[PDB]
Formats: structure tokens, sequence, C-alpha cells
């Protein structure tokens, strides 16, 4: 495809906004948003963690006004969605001392975002090669030593929800020259949530010749994680807990050959 | 709808100067700017939290000159946090750090919020826990499901009433708000450690990528907050939040639209 | 007052240079840039802190080449705290961290703040806890009450004296003060660990958005610190506060104005 | 003497690879983790075994065959497989009674290079006594100068899994014909901090807009990712590194 | 000293470029690079650090190609601490995590520090207890009093010595130093974590604010540096200091003064 010019015009431009809720295991009916309780294996080659213990990545693939000319994605507003509901430490925690308030979610996050014109392409590395990964995620088939640190056999596109679990798979920075990825791990017991809201924020999706995403067949693929720590309750026991993530983007009208 | 020019001369321009106190819960009558100890349930269940332990959004709508179409358009913001020195009185009531030690000096989660708007600011509730029984006296998501624990796109709602939305349960709603700047942090954990800047040397530009500002409605102004620093905690360990008021100071100039 | 040109030439300008001394407290003739070891009191209504105890907000008033309407005008600022290196002093009567480890550091909550003006820093009191008794010989918000904890108005003050204002008490007044710059960070918690850097290559600039700096009302410099670095924490575990003096180098220029 | 750049489509051509990691390797089913740390009794006593000491890794990788040189401009790099330190349920030990594993945490070293030949390292032994041993390359006649400064301890990283990282350091004495970048974060409580994206880019050209030049059309990218340690059931500690991508446009360069 | 054009030609640019050691204290023959295991006071009074526990400054006096008028001008720097991955041995006489783990690594707190100028470094000496009993060999503030724990403007001194004047009482003097350029990071705390960069992309430019870098005095050079990473901590639970090298590249040009 050769990149021709912008249409311009009142009818040029459109607009996607809409919500990516998370995918954290939802082990019963009141715990949407939360995993299964961790629990840990005796030995590596025994690991063996249930669907509801494993959080997914999330996609969502939007239909565009339907049109050689493709929608651009030129600009994108995000935010993580209810970030003051973690302020709520009065709810079957674990104390911080005696007589404290519960602990908060903290520990191990993960916040990721993408936007792109196809699905995610994802590789897959694996922290334990021997992991036995549950019925009904995809995950890394044919799994070697190597898998610990590259196999490139590891291929996937994030096309399903509730099915590529996070700490399987990661974007694959060989690939996704159509999509604009982000993310940020942040490891450790003692992590501390560091959350921004704000709706002045725009990250511009043009790479460096000022061509953004080109959505083919007209779909928009958003993909998002916000695994913003584990929640402890009384019991010492430990979940993940996710959170929501918004997403508004601007698309003009791009012709190509 | 239709942005037109902005108005020229020493008339066109107006500030507003004000401050919003904080609302912790004010659990008696010497604890203005804390809430209530904070207890916790047995279950996700029997969550049923005190109004005086829950912070709520602070709101103030400023009325502005009358100007009849023209619209005052606000254009920067200065504000910060009133009395962080405050928080250097660890010899009241406090946890000692060790044996002999000083108090512990307020710390833990927080949350620090401002917003500048034309309108009400719009919210969207997010719950921990739908099942978390809300107070008599708050406003609070309604017909709650587990889905409230992620996104229910029912709970909409409007800043317009003090002592009254609880933070934990309500957000900007980031779908809505086009009339409005808002911005917020949430940091979160135990050992979380305040860091308040103050200075009168910043300024926040509210203008948008076209260039324009909030306009406000009916020559209303809607300034926002929540300062929630962290918690406080007693000698016996139990724990309550702190709050501290917010200054504002925006200006404005007058705007055409039609 | 209406702000015009600039005067230029040779003796246009002028340089002011000093340090300002902390004042943590003192308690004894051995313990200068110290405070008295933090005692905790028994209920809000009993909290009663001994002078000593209590930092106190740093304050000069440096007299300029009298002009006579000409002012001077504050333009740039060179600071630092100086000293920095004092605080890896880890063998002087501290805690040990651990059975035969090294003393405890200075460290926990600490308040680094400077301002300079054209006239004293203009204050605002806000309590942690309105039923504390201030002590005899400092300047406290008066009149206290509940509503203290978060903004009473008639809590309103010149930083205008040393030794006087604690700090615990008073944060600069936002809804004054057009006439000084002023910068402060408080960081608190237990384990806040001091990150003081030094140079002589940074410059803060004091000129508003319209190129205007402080003006100085009878040809006095306002110069304010506090410097409140953490707590010294000795072998018994008891807590003091420990400060810094500040290094201030502000270079002025005359300015005319009208009225 | 470096002159003029060429153009043309046939003037640009692209590197891309990843560089695993080389931690210890102790058995067969542990790749990317090196042995369980044991402590020495003394500084005289330090002996670690090979499998316990990350390496520097290195990839040479041949460019179009070309006087003209390929000159590297930029460069596209992050760790791979960030998220894969977000399993907590596999033989670690609990943060406390009925609690999550401990992640991978504590002392990390992030560290990248490209260059036209191979990276100069000097040696530098945080214990000069410390007896380094078989099948690693370290600085040899180490005396106790070498633990500050010993600028006999000079070597070229020409050979993986054998410059253990805790002995060489890029030489700042050299090194002009590489660009390198690396970050120490030490401490039990280090908290890893891992960005991921396709949109960053790290400009390789130097203050007179020369970029590394490729000796022999050859390209050298060099790397550490050790992200930490994990803890296993018993407490028993051992490094964790990942993999390390790396993107590369380089164009031709005249040079007399 | 009126500073008058830059020279140019191939002849007129000259480079430095060296390494200086730590100088930690050195307690014996094998530990180079540490101190000596720290041990504290039961009173200030009491206070006597021996020589090898204090870590010094370190200089080097770099002499120039002779010019005579012109002087050498150090305009830019390239500098960094060598042997960072030293500091990844967790296995030598370390004090275990916890049961079966790791070694403690260096951490707590630290002193990083360099500077630049065409005369000695400048400095003021400050006490962090001004009864501490400074040993033989070191080179201190003398007659202490009160005032210098805060500031005692008698307390001035050159650094024109190695392993003589220790880190903990001196600091460069502000009122001072027109003629050199520094840098340092005092970052303290018992959790202190050591974060070092390396990179030889980085460079640090020395002029002033008129284009102006450090004028070398009699054509020498002079290099300052110290950089105390933190402590290391052995089985017995003894911490001792531990330093490392730093890398100085200098480009100089000449300039004529009058």
């Amino acid at each position: 495809v050769e990149v021709l010019e912008v249409k311009t015009g009142v009818d040029s431009i459109t607009e996607v906004e809409c919500f990516l809720t998370p995918e954290m295991g939802d082990p019963d009916e009141h715990l949407r948003g939360f995993s299964k309780s961790i629990s840990i294996s005796d030995t590596f080659e025994s690991d063996s963690p249930n669907r509801d213990m494993l959080p997914c990545y999330s996609v969502a693939r939007i239909p565009l006004p339907n049109l050689i000319l493709m929608w651009e994605a030129v600009t994108l507003k995000t935010e993580v969605i209810g970030v003051t509901s973690l302020m709520n430490v009065h709810s079957n925690g674990q104390a911080t001392h005696d007589n404290g308030a519960g602990k908060p979610v903290q520990g191990t996050s993960f916040h990721f975002f993408s936007v792109g014109g196809e699905a995610l392409e994802l590789q897959g590395v694996l922290f334990n090669y021997r992991t036995k990964y549950p019925d009904g995620t995809i995950f890394p088939k044919n799994a070697t030593v190597q898998s610990q640190v590259m196999n490139t056999e590891h291929k996937a596109y994030l096309d399903k929800n509730k099915a590529y679990p996070v700490e399987c798979w990661v974007p694959d920075p060989t690939r996704n020259e159509n999509t604009r990825y982000f993310g940020t791990l942040t490891g450790g017991e003692n992590v501390m949530p560091v959350l921004h809201i704000t709706n002045t924020a725009t990250t511009v999706l043009l790479d460096e010749f000022g061509v953004g995403p080109l959505c083919k067949g007209d779909n928009l693929y958003l993909s998002a994680v916000d695994v913003c720590g584990m929640f402890t309750n009384r019991s010492g026991s430990q979940q993940w807990r996710g959170l929501s993530r918004y997403f508004k983007v601007q698309l003009r009208k791009r012709r190509v050959k």
C-alpha cells in the first residue's frame, strides 16, 4: 500500500469512543473484576493454574463507517476507569497492623493498551515452560525450555477475549507495524499504584512519516490490560484486581494505492 | 455551539479566587478534616460503611458577572493544597514509629483531584464491591450489579451537592465532561509517602486543542476537588483519613458564541 | 502601581548573597540545628508542645541601596542547602539499623521551602489539631476553632520575626503573596529518604508572566526558608528534627514605577 | 575521514533480532535462571560456580556485503516477555501466610549497546580475591587495585556465556565506535519497572551526525537484562533474565 | 581577568581523560575501595572516628600543555562511575537477606559528586556534631563551635590534597567557586537503593551563562569526585562504605585573557 493524501471536508473524520472491561478470572458470580485467590505449586513441574486465576488480555474490534480509502487512527485519549474504588479499605481486607485499615490493592501491576488497524500480534514467553495452562486459555503450544527466553514458534493474534493469558504473551516487537502499543510492568510485593486521570492528555498515533494505523476492513482494534495489583483478604489470600479502560480515538480518511 | 471571537478591553476579563474545604466525614465536633476511624467488614456481603467514614467530593458553584450571546471562558488555573505543613504535627496522639519514637505522620493511600468546568462535573460510578451498603445521606450508584465492579453505564450523576458523593464509588466520567477540565492522581498503598508541592509560580492552561476553555453556562463556574492526603494513625493503631483544603484561582475572559 | 522601564548601565544592578540558618528548636547549647526529642501527647486535647520541639520559619530582611520612583526588582535566585554531607555521620550516638550495623541516618518527614519577596511572606494558619496548646514565645493561630483544622480565614500573619512562627501552624497564604515567589515541598512518612542536590550551575528566574519580579518596598528584600531534612534517631530511639542552612544569591535590577 | 551518505532505495538496510539472556542455566529446565546463590564464609574463600554468574550477551550480525561502510543510525529496543514476571504461582516463597508467591525483584542490571565492532570492556572487581571459575573470562592478575581501577583489565566482548556481568563494564576510555546505555538498580527492595512500546527510538548519531560504522560489514549488538531474583519456596534465590529485541536502521556512508 | 576571544586551529584544543579512584578509608591491604566497618559512639561528646572509617574527597591536579596571555578553558565533560556491575556480587561474605537467601547488595546512604575547575575546589565546613573529634591525618574544621552545626564562616578550605578532607565535614562553598562547576547528590536512608546510569552519549557543558568555562590557572585542571555508593553489610551485620572510581573526559580550548 502506497499512502497518499488525507481527505478533507466535514464527513472525512470520525470518532470512536468505548470502554474495555478487564478479564481477571471472575471466579464466581460476585467477583467480576477479580481473579481467583492465587495458589502456589510445590514444584515448577507441577505448576497448573486454573483458568479463573489467570488474568487475560482484553480486546475489542470496532466497526467503522463503511468505505481505496481507509480510516487512519490519528489520536488517542485513554484512561483507567474507577481509580477511586481502590480507596475501599473497609471490605474484608487484611489489616496493615493491629487495628489498622485494610490493605489496599498493591503489588505487581501491568497497565497496557494498544490501537491498531488489525489484531495485536503476540509473542509467547514463559516464566516456567512446564507450567500446565488450563483449558479455555490460548497459550504457547509445544513449549520447550527455550520458551523461557525466546521461542519464535510462539506467535499469535489477540483475536479473542478472556482467552490470552497476560503472563504468557507480550506484543511481538518484530511485527505490529500497523499497531501502536504501550505497556508498563511494575513488579514487586511493595509496588504502590500511581494512577493518573485527566481529559486533557492526548497520544498521537502517527509514525515518523506522519501515518497512523490504517484500519483494514474498516475495523479498529483496541486492546488493554489493567491489572492494578492484588487485593489481600482477611485470611491473607490474594487475588488480582483489574479496572476498565476508556478509549477515544479520532480517525480520518486516507487514500492508498 | 459555535464559538466566535474573544472580547478585548480592560472589562473583558475577570478572576475567581476561592478555597474548597475537604469533606472527610467529620465524625465529631472536634474532628473536621478527619474521617471516622476505619473498620473492616468480615465479608464483602456485610460491607456497610458509616457516613462519617467516607470521604466525599467537594464542589462549589461560583456565580460570575452577568453577561446577557457572550459567555465567560475559563483560561487559566492556579491551585494548591492549603496547610501542607500541618502534617508535621507528629506529637498529637500518634502511634510511635518504634519505642520512644515520634508519632507516625499522615501517610498511605491518597487521592488528589481538581476540576474546572462551565457546568457540574459529570460522574460515573464504579464499585470495589457491588454489595457494599452505602449509607443514608450519601448519593451512590443505584441498582448495583456485579458488573458495577468494572463498568455499569447506568451509574451516571452530576457533582451537584456537598457531603453527598463518596469518593470511593464515583469518578469523572470520561465519556462526558466536554465542558470541564479534570486532573487527578490516586497513589495507593500502606507505605505511600505524601509528596506535596506548593508554589505561586505555576499555572495550568485550560484551553483545549482548538484554544477554547470551559464556557460557563448561565454564568456559573464549577470547581471540584478531593484532597485525601493519607491516613492518620492514633496511639491505638486505628486510622482515619486526613484531608486538606484546596485553593483555586481562575482567570476568565468573555467569548462570543451563537 | 504601574510598572515602567528597567534602568541599564554599570550600577543599575546589585547582588545579594547570604545564608539563612535553620531554627529547629535548639534545646541546649550543644544542639544548634536540632529540635528537642519529640514526645507524643496522650490525647488531642492535651497536645502542648514545648517551644524547643517546634521548628520555625527562618527569615531575613536585607536592606538594599537606598533608591529614593525606582524600586529594586528581584530577577534571579541561586539557592542551595548547605552541609548536605553532614548527614553521612552515622557513627554519632545514633540507633543501629540492626545488630552490629551503622547508625540510622537522618530520614523521615521533611519540609524544604524558600521564598524571595519585596515584602514579608504572608502566612495563613492551618492546624493539624485546633486544641493544640502552642507555647510562649511562639506566634500561632489565635482564637482557634474546629474550622482551623481545614480553613479559618482569621489566621493571617506576616513572617516578620525569627524563632517565632512554627512550621506546623503556618503556610504561605495563596490568596496573597503577589509580591513574593515561593516554593515548597513536604515529603511525609517514616520511610522518606532525603534527596539533596547541589550545584552552582542552577538558576531560578523570579519574573512573573509579564516579565516582572518581586519589587522591594522601602528597599528591603525578604528571604525566607525552612529546611527540615528529617529526623535524627539517637541510641534510645527518641527522635529529633534536624535542619540545615540555606544559601541565597539574588540578582536585582532597578525598575521605574508610578504611584 | 567520513564523507557523504548514499541515497537511493538500495542505500538503507535494517537488522532485527533478539538476544537471549545468559544467566547461568543450572539444569536442562532452567534456561533464563541462574543457579541458586550461595554465600562464601569470607572474602578470601569466594569462588562462585559458572552457572551462578550471569554473563553479557552479544551477537555479531553480518550485513549486506559492500570505500563504503554501513552506518548505524537508529535503534528500537525492548525487553521481551515482561509479563512472564506475573507468574506468582510457580514454586515461589509466599509473601505471608496464604499469600501469593513473591515476584522477581531486587538488584537489576539492564544494558544494551550497538557498535561497528566488539564492545570494549574494563574489569572492576567487588573482591579481588574472588576465584572466578573455568569457562568464564575474567580479569587476570587481579590485585587489590582491581577493586577500584586496574587498567591492565581490558577485554573485548567477543564471546557469549563467557564474560560475567559482575566483573566487567564498558570501558569509557574506549568505545568510540559503539553507543552504550546501562542502568544498575541495586537493593533487596528494588521493584522492576519495565516499559514496552514500538513508538520509541534512540538516535545513534554522535554530535557530528555520525553513527557507529560497521567494520567488515558486521554489526555488534550486546545486552544484559538481569531483571532481579526469583525466590523459591525454600528461600533460595536465583537471577532471572529476559531476552532483548533490537531493530537497527543502517545507511551506506562513504569514507576514505 | 577580562576574557577575550577563543583561539581556533588544530592546535587550539586539547583533551584530558582520566579516572579518579575513591578514598573510602582502605582499612587493610585487601580492602581498597572499602571503609573500616562503622561503629557508633555512645554520646556526641565521645564521637571519635578512626581515619580509615572516613571517606574523603578525591582530587587530581592535571597539568596541561604550557601556554605562556592564553588560558585553557574547560568547555565540556563526559563522566561516569566505573564498575557499577561489581555491586552484583551478592555471594561474597554478605549477610543473607533471609534464610537461604542471597547476600544483601550495597545499599543505603550515598553521595555522588564531581567538579571541574581551573583551581582547587573551595570548601565550607559543616558538622553534624561539632564535638566530633576528627583523627590525625585528616583535614577538618578547626575551632568548631556549636554554630558549626549549621554555619560557621571560619571553616574555609581548599580541596588541595588526597585522602585528607572527609566527606562528612566539608561541602563545596556556594559563596565561592566562581571558577569551578560542581554537581552533587546526597541520597540518604538505610533503605536507599542505588540507581547508577552509564552511557558514552551524555555530555555536560561547563560554560556559564556568558559562554565562559573554567579558566585553568597556571595551566592546571582540577578534577574532584566522591562516589560513596552505599554500605556493604557482611555476615556479622557490620557495615562499611563502598566506593567506585570516576571517569572524566574534559575538552579544553585556548582562550585569550587580559
